[PDB]
C-alpha cells in the first residue's frame, strides 16, 4: 500500500527460520525481488542478536564472496526482539520497536508465524491487539498443521478468523517440491482449456498421483504423528482434484477461482474405508543405502506404528458434470519414481485412451513465489478457511477410523509401485454407465 | 462375400513380393488371419515354379521348424502363372487357371499390383476385361508412386477409376514404420475427443513432425527421383493434418471420414516457396558408421543432386474453424531422433502451453492390418481418388518450381535437428490474431 514493509518472523530462532525463511528472504532481497524499503524483525524468547542469527543461518545462504555488500545491507535491515508469546509487555516492546523503524508507523506488516500451532492461539491474539498496523495492511502467514481433523482445525481457524479478515490469512504449504506452485498453475490453465471436454460424458476415470522415491530418512518420527493422508492427500492432491473438476471461474480473481474450488469440495461426500488402501514401506533386502532400512527401521518411529506411508483413495464429485466418475488419489513415499501426474481416461468406441498432464520435476521457485504472493496480496495458491473446512470434513471420518481401529497397513517393499491392492481398488471402480 | 478368396500377386518375381508380400501373407495365414479357403497365385513374365518362389522367398519367412506343416499347406495353396502384362492369351491363361481352382468361378479376387506403375495402365486394362470375377468382389491394390504430380497422377487415376469403382481401388502406403496405421487410428480417436476444443480460438499453431535418425543408406538412388516432399509429406503428414482439422464425420463409415478429410483438403491452397525450407544432409565428420557418409556420399545419388532430404512447409486450412492457424509440416531423414508427433500450441493469458500427441514408436502391424482391411473391405486407411488429387494440387506448383529452378537445399549435418532456417520459418508465422 506504500513503499515500506516489515517482515516479522515470529519464532525466528527455530528450524524453519534458520534453514528456510531467512535464506529465501535473503535470496529475494538479493535478486531485487523485495520492496526496496523492507525491514526484517525476528521475534522469539531466546535472547539473541542479529549476529547470532547470522552465525547460525548464513551457512544456508549459499552466499558468494561477490555478494557480501548486498549481504551486509541485508543484515543492516535486520533486527531481533526477545519476548514471550503471551506476555503483554513483550508484544509492547515488539510493536514499539517496529514503530521506531523508518516509516514504521505507516508501514505494511507481514507476520510469519514460524511457530508450532500450539501457540498460535496466543500469538494471533496478542498481534491482533498490540502489533497490527493502523495504516498499512496486516497479513499473517500460518503454517501446517492446520489442525489434524475437522474439530481441531475448526477451533484453530475460528480463532484466527475471528481476529483477521480472510484476505489477511495466508495458509502456506510448501514441503513437497520446488516445482510445487507450477503444478496448480498449469492445472488452472488446463481447466481453462479443456473445460468443454471434461464431462462425465468424455471421461470415465480420473487418477491423480504423487509418488516419491525416497523414504522418511531419519525423520519418520515427525511423519508418524500425521500420516500420508494428512501429509500429501488431504491438502495437495485434493486441491488439484478441485482444479480439475471446477467450473469456469467468474474471473481470474483469487477469490472466484477459490469459490469454484470450494463449490467442488462441497459435493464430495466423506470417504469410507472400503474405498481406501493403506500401505507401509518395508526395507529393501537386495537394495542398498536408505533402501535397506524400512519405515519401522527408522529409529524415530514408535514401535509397531500402523501409520500408512502410502494411500489410495476413491472420491466422487456429485454434480451434473461429474457423477459416478471416480477420482483416484494415489500417493506415497519410497516408491519407484518421483512422479506427479494427472491422468484422465476416456470412453472409447475402438484398447483404451487417456490424456496425461505432468509437471516435469518463472525462475522463482515454489516457496519463493509464495512469499512474493503474500507481498503482492495474491491469495490464489493459499487454501481458504471454507476450503480447509471442507477438506477436513471429507477426510476426518476415515482418519478417525484409522486412529481407532489401528488397521494394519499393507506392507510394500522400498522401491515398489505400492501395494497391488491399490491396483485392485483402481480396477474395481470401472463404473461403466 | 463367400468363403473362397484368390490372392493374385501381379509381378510375383520382384523385390516387394519376395521380401514383403509373400512373408506377410505367410504370417497372416500362419496366425489364422486369412480366410480359410484362400489360394495364392503369382503372375509374372519370368518362368518360375512355386518351388522357385519358395527357394528365393522363404529366407524372409522367419519360418521355425515347428511351423513346417502349416508352411507346407501354405505352399500347397500356392501356384504360379507366367505371362506378359499386355498379352491377351497370357491373361486368358491366368483367368482360366483361377477358374480351375476350388470354387474359383465363384471366388473373390484380390489383385496386388506389385509392379512399377509404368505398366499399371496395361495391367488394370487387361484384368478389367479378362480376370475379374463375375460373382465375388474384385479389389485391386495399387502401389506408390501414385504419379509424381497432379497431371501424371490424374492420368493414372482416371485410367484406373474408369475401370473400377472406388470401393475396388486400394491405394496402399506402408514404408514408414510398423506402427504406421496406429498413428491415424489415434488421430481419428483424438479428433473425436478434442473436436470442441480444436478451433482458431484455442489453438494458435499446429506442428506435425516426422523425424528419422537414419540416412538413405545405400538406397539414395531410389529416393533421389522423388524427394522428401513426395516421400513423407504429400502423402502421410498431409493425411494426419486432415485427421486433425476435419469435422465430426457423419458416422464411422470409411467414406464419411474420407469425405471429411477431402473437405479439409479442398480448403488448403497451394503452398509457395517462401513458406518452404528445403534441406539436404551431409556427412558427420566426428560421428561414425553410416553417419560419416552424407547424402551425396551415397554412391547411388546422381552427382550434384539438389534433392531435398528435409522439408519444412506451412499450410493453412481456410474455413471458419481454422483461419490464419498455421499448420507446420516438418520432416526429414538423418535427424537426431525417431520422432512422430503432433503438437498444438494454445493461446495463453499467463510462458506458453501446448498439447502433444505421440505414437510411441492390436498385435497385427501396419502392412498386415492393411492387407486385412482390403480383405474385410475397410477402405479407411487408404487414400481416395479425390483425396489424392487434392494433395497433388496442393503440392505440384512447389515441386515444379523445385525441379525447374534446382534451388540448392540448405545443408545440415547427419544427426542435426535440421536447418536452423526451419526454426526461423516456424518463429516467423506467429500470427497473433
Ligand atoms: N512439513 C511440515 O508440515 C513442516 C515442516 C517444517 C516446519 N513446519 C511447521 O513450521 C512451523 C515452525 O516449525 P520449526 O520447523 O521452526 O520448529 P521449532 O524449532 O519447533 O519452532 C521454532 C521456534 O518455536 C519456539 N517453540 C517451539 N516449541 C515451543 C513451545 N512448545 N512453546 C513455546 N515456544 C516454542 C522456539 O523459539 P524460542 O525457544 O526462542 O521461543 C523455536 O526456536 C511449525 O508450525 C511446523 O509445523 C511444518
Ligand atoms: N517406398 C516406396 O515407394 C516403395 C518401396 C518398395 C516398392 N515400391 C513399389 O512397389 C511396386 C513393386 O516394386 P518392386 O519392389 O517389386 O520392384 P520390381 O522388381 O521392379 O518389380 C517387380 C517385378 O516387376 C516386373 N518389372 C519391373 N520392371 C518392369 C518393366 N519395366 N517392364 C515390365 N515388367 C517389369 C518384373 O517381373 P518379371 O521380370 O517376371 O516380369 C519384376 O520382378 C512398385 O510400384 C514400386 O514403386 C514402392
Amino acid at each position: 500500500q506504500s513503499d515500506t514493509h516489515i517482515f516479522i518472523i515470529m519464532g525466528a530462532s527455530g528450524d524453519l527460520a534458520k534453514k528456510k525463511i531467512y535464506p529465501t528472504i535473503w535470496w529475494l532481497f538479493r535478486d531485487g525481488l523485495l520492496p526496496e524499503n523492507t525491514f526484517i524483525v525476528g521475534y522469539a524468547r531466546s535472547r539473541l542478536t542479529v549476529a547470532d542469527i547470522r552465525k547460525q543461518s548464513e551457512p544456508f545462504f549459499k552466499a558468494t564472496p561477490e555478494e557480501k555488500l548486498k549481504l551486509e545491507d541485508f543484515f543492516a535491515r535486520n533486527s531481533y526482539v526477545a519476548g514471550q508469546y503471551d506476555d503483554a509487555a513483550s508484544y509492547q516492546r515488539l510493536n514499539s520497536h517496529m514503530n521506531a523503524l523508518h516509516l514504521g508507523s505507516q508501514a505494511n506488516r507481514l507476520f510469519y508465524l514460524a511457530l508450532p500451532p500450539t501457540v498460535y492461539e496466543a500469538v494471533t491474539k496478542n498481534i491482533h491487539e498490540s502489533c497490527m498496523s493502523q495504516i498499512g495492511w496486516n497479513r499473517i502467514i500460518v503454517e501446517k498443521p492446520f489442525g489434524r481433523d475437522l474439530q481441531s482445525s475448526d477451533r484453530l481457524s475460528n480463532h484466527i478468523s475471528s481476529l483477521f479478515r480472510e484476505d489477511q490469512i495466508y495458509r502456506i504449504d510448501h514441503y513437497l517440491g520446488k516445482e510445487m506452485v507450477q503444478n496448480l498453475m498449469v492445472l488452472r490453465f488446463a481447466n481453462r482449456i479443456f473445460g468443454p471436454i471434461w464431462n462425465r460424458d468424455n471421461i470415465a476415470c480420473v487418477i491423480l498421483t504423487f509418488k516419491e522415491p525416497f523414504g522418511t530418512e531419519g525423520r519418520g518420527g515427525y511423519f508418524d504423528e500425521f500420516g500420508i493422508i494428512r501429509d500429501v492427500m488431504q491438502n495437495h492432491l485434493l486441491q488439484m482434484l478441485c482444479l480439475v473438476a471446477m467450473e469456469k471461474p467468474a474471473s481470474t480473481n483469487s477469490d472466484d477461482v477459490r469459490d469454484e474450488k470450494v463449490k467442488v469440495l462441497k459435493c464430495i461426500s466423506e470417504v469410507q474405508a472400503n474405498n481406501v488402501v493403506l500401505g507401509q514401506y518395508v526395507g529393501n533386502p537386495d537394495g542398498e543405502g536408505e533402501a535397506t532400512k524400512g519405515y519401522l527401521d527408522d529409529p524415530t518411529v514408535p514401535r509397531g506404528s500402523t501409520t500408512a506411508t502410502f494411500a489410495a483413495v476413491v472420491l466422487y464429485v456429485e454434480n451434473e458434470r461429474w457423477d459416478g466418475v471416480p477420482f483416484i488419489l494415489r500417493c506415497g513415499k519410497a516408491l519407484n519414481e518421483r512422479k506427479a501426474e494427472v491422468r484422465l481416461q476416456f470412453h472409447d468406441v475402438a484398447k483404451r485412451n487417456e490424456l496425461v498432464i505432468r509437471v516435469q520435476p518463472k525462475l522463482p521457485d515454489a516457496y519463493e513465489r509464495l512469499i512474493l504472493d503474500v507481498f503482492c496480496g495474491s491469495q490464489m495458491h493459499f487454501v481458504r478457511s471454507d476450503e480447509l473446512r471442507e477438506a477436513w470434513r471429507i477426510f476426518t471420518p476415515l482418519l478417525h477410523q484409522i486412529e481407532l481401529e489401528k488397521p494394519k497397513p499393507i506392507p510394500y517393499i522400498y522401491g515398489s509401485r505400492g501395494p497391488t491392492e491399490a491396483d485392485e481398488l483402481m480396477k474395481r471402480v470401472g463404473f461403466q454407465y
